[PDB]
C-alpha cells in the first residue's frame, strides 16, 4: 500500500527480530527506511533483498558522532526524517543480590544512553515539519522480573526520557510525539536458538488454548504497534506507554 | 476498503462525538455496526444516513434485561459479535467539596455499572470464537480534575473493570482483549455552543502553534485508537490502558 | 503515650480488624477516637472497653444524614476534628464472567459511595483547623484479582476520591491531607472462619521463613500506616497511594 | 526516645540537606548512624558533634570497592546493618533537545549505579537478620520536568531498582523492605543559594495557606519519611513508591 509512502523512518537495531519486522511492515506501507545495526555486510546484504525504498547504514547507538553522520545520511539518501524508532538495546542478566556491576553499567550505556542521543537528535530533525519518535521498552519496566534487574532499570530510564522528549515537544510546539511500548518476551531466532533442547515453541509462545501461562510472543505482533504509532492516525498519543503484555498482570496468583 | 469485512461490532453512545465518528469509522473499514445512544432520536436518524451494515438499537445502558435483548438482537440481524465499544456515558459536575451524590451515584450507574454488564454479557458473546471490547475512560481517571471528581472516579472503576475482563478473558483461554482509552477533551458541535459567546475553536482545541495548552481534541483523532484496538493488528495488547492526552503530564508546572 | 493527644479522630468500620487496629493504636498515643459502625450494643461494650477517650456511633456511612449527625455528636463530645478515616467497606466476590450486578451495585454503595460523603463531610469539618483524611483501599484497586471484579472497580474508585479532594484541598489552601491505602489480604477471625478445614493461620500469612507467598498480613500492620498518616510527621505526603503489600507484584512468574 | 536503639544505618549524602536530617532523626531515636557526603570537612565536622553514635567515613558511592569498605568500616564500629538510606545523587540539568550525554552518563554513574551497588551490598549486609533499604528518588521518576530529563531518568531506574530487590528479598525469605521515596523540591541552602535577590525561604516554599503553589519543602519533613521506613511499624510496605509531592499531580491546569 501506499498508506505511508511519504514517511522516511530509521530503525536502529533494524537488521533482525522487532526491528526487522518494523522494516518490513513500514516498506509494505509505502515507507522509505533506513535501519542501522552492527554488522555491516549482513546489513548490505539486506538492504539489497528489500529494495531500493530501504538504506542499511553501520551504527554504533551509544556513539553521538555515529548518530550526527547517521541521520544526515539517512536523510540526504531518503530525505526529511519523520520516524524514528529506537529499537537497539540488549538483553543481560543479573539480580540485585549477584549480578555484576560491569552488565549493568554496559546496558544503560546501550539501552539508555542510545535512547537519549537518539531522542535528542530526533527531535533536531523532525522539529519543523513533525514526526513519531517510538522508543522501544519492556513490560519489565514496571514489572519487576528477578534475573532481569538492570535491564528493567535500563528501560524505566527509557520510558522516562520518552516522558521527557514529549514535554519538551509539546512545549516548544513541535509537532512531534514519543511514546514508548512495552513487550513481554519476544520469540525470534535468537530466543529459539537459546531454548534448552527439548523445549519447542509451542512451549514458550502465550497460546490461549495450548499455552495461556506463556510469556513470549510473535516479533510481527510488537511490530504492529510500531507501525501505528510510526502512523499518522495514532498523532494524538504522545508521552504514553503502549502496553504489549497480553494481561500478564495478575496472572500466576 | 474491506480491511474489517468480517467484524462485527456493538458501538454503545454511538451518536454523538467519539462514538459517532468510530461507528464511521468502522463502516467505513467494512465493518457491521450496530450502536446505541443515549439521545434515541438523535440514533435514529443516523441509521436512516449510514445504510444497510450499520443498525441503531434502543438501550438502557444501565438494564442487565436490555443488554441481553440488544446482544441478541444485533447477532440476529449482523452476526456473532466481534467488537464492543463500551462508549455510552455522561459528563457532570460536581467537585469533593461541593457536588452532588445524587450526579456521582448516576454516573456510577450509567459510566460503570454499564461496562460492568457491557464487559459480562461481551465475554459471553465472544468466548467461543474471539474478539476485542473496548473501554472509553478518560485522562481523569489518573489524572485529577477538581470540578469532575465523580467522573474521575467512575471512569478508574472503568479502567479496573477492563483489567479484571481481560484477566478472566485470558485465565479462561478466550481469544478476547479488553482494553481501555483515556483521552483529554473532545471537541464537538456541543462543546462549542457550550462555549461562551465570541469563543472559537482555535481556542480550546490543542494546537502546536495557536494553543499548546488547549485541552481539546477531534474526536476521529479518538476514534483511530478504537478503530487500531477493534483491528486483528494489536491482539497482543490486552489488560492496558492506550492513554490519548498528548503529554499533559507535566503540562501547566 | 500523648504523642497524638490533641488528634481528635472518627473512624468508620471500627468494630473489627483494621478498623479496630487502627482505634487502638490511635487510643494508645492518646487521641481522642470516635469509631462507627453498625451493631450498637457490641460497639456500645466495645467503647466501654476501651474507655472515656474512646466513643461508638451507630452509622450508615451510606447516608449524609446520619454523617452529619455523627460529625456534630462526635465533635460536641470530642472536639474539633482533625483525623478521618474512611475504613468502612465491604468485601462481595464476583467476577465478570458471572458475577452479580446487584453484588457490584451493592459494593459501590457501600465502598465507593461512603467515601464520597466522608471525604465531603470532613473537608467541611477540617477546611479552617486542617487535619488528614485516610481512605482505606486495596492492592485490588490496581492489581486485578479474577473474583473480585467489583470490589476492585470500587476502590480504584475511591483512589480516585482521594486524589481529587487531596487536589481540591490544595488548590483551595485548605491544610488537608488525603492519602489512601492499598493493603493485600487481611488476616482476621472472619478470614480465618472462611477457611476450609486445615487452612491455618500460618499458611495463609505471609512469613519469610514459612511462607513466602501467603497473601495475608495482621491488622496491626496496616493499623501502623494509617497511624503514620494520622500523624504530623506525614505531612508532606498527599495526593497518594500507600501500597501495603510486600511486594507481591512480580510474585508467580 | 530509643524507640530505633537496636538499630544501625548507613545514610549516603548525609551531610547536608535530606541526609543531615535522617542522620538527626535517627540518632534522636537512638539508632547508630554512619554517613558519607563528598563535603569531608563539613561530614567529619558533623560527625565530632554528633557523638559516638555517628561516624563518617569517605566514600565514592559509585565505586563497588568504596561501598566494600565502607560497609565493613561501618560494621567493624557500630555493628551488623539493618538500615541503609541510598540518599546520595547529583542533580544536573539538561533537556531532550540540548542536554549533555556527558552529564547524563554522570547522573547514571552517580544516581543509578550508586543504588544498584547499595543494595546489593545491603543485601548481602541485611540478609540474615533482616533491615529495611531506603531509596531515594524523585517526584520527576514520573512527573516529567523539561530541565531535568536525565534526571527524572536515573531516578526511573532507581525505583525499577527498587522493585527487583524487594522482590528478590521477598523471593529468597529475606526480611529485608526496600522502597522508594519521590520528593518535589527540596529547600537548602543550595537551591536558597542558587535563588535570585528577594526570593525567600517564604517564595518557593509550599505553605499550605501561603503558598499553595509552591514546590519546594524542608529536608526534615522527607526526613521523616525515611524515619517511617526505617522503623519496624512500616514492615509491610515493600516495593513500593512513597510519593511525598504533596497533591502535585492536577496542578497548573
Amino acid at each position: 500500500t501506499n498508506r505511508l509512502q511519504g514517511k522516511v523512518a530509521l530503525v536502529t537495531g533494524g537488521a533482525s527480530g522487532v526491528g526487522l519486522e518494523v522494516v518490513k511492515l513500514l516498506l509494505g506501507e509505502g515507507a522509505k527506511v533506513a535501519f542501522s545495526d552492527i554488522n555491516e555486510a549482513a546489513g548490505q546484504q539486506l538492504a539489497a533483498e528489500l529494495g531500493e525504498r530501504s538504506m542499511f547504514v553501520r551504527h554504533d547507538v551509544s556513539s553521538e558522532a555515529d548518530w550526527t553522520l547517521v541521520m544526515a545520511a539517512v536523510q540526504r539518501r531518503l530525505g526529511t526524517l519523520n520516524v524514528l524508532v529506537n529499537n537497539a538495546g540488549i538483553l543481560l542478566p543479573g539480580d540485585m543480590e549477584t549480578g555484576r556491576l560491569e552488565d549493568f553499567s554496559r546496558l544503560l550505556k546501550i539501552n539508555t544512553e542510545s535512547v537519549f542521543i537518539g531522542c535528542q537528535q530526533g527531535i533536531a530533525a523532525m522539529k519543523e515539519t513533525g514526526g513519531s519518535i517510538i522508543n522501544m521498552a519492556s513490560v519489565s519496566s514496571w514489572l519487576p522480573i528477578e534475573q532481569y534487574a538492570g535491564y528493567s532499570a535500563s528501560k524505566a530510564a527509557v520510558s522516562a526520557l520518552t516522558r521527557a522528549a514529549a514535554l519538551s515537544c509539546r512545549k516548544q510546539g513541535y509537532a512531534i510525539r514519543v511514546n514508548s511500548i512495552h513487550p513481554d518476551g519476544i520469540y525470534t531466532p535468537m530466543m529459539q536458538a537459546s531454548l534448552p533442547k527439548g523445549v519447542s515453541k509451542e512451549m514458550v509462545l502465550h497460546d490461549p488454548k495450548l499455552n495461556r501461562a506463556g510469556r513470549a510472543y510473535m516479533p510481527e505482533r510488537i511490530a504492529q504497534l510500531v507501525l501505528f504509532l510510526a502512523s499518522d492516525e495514532s498523532s494524538v498519543m504522545s508521552g504514553s506507554e503502549l502496553h504489549a503484555d497480553n494481561s500478564i498482570l495478575g496472572m500466576g496468583l
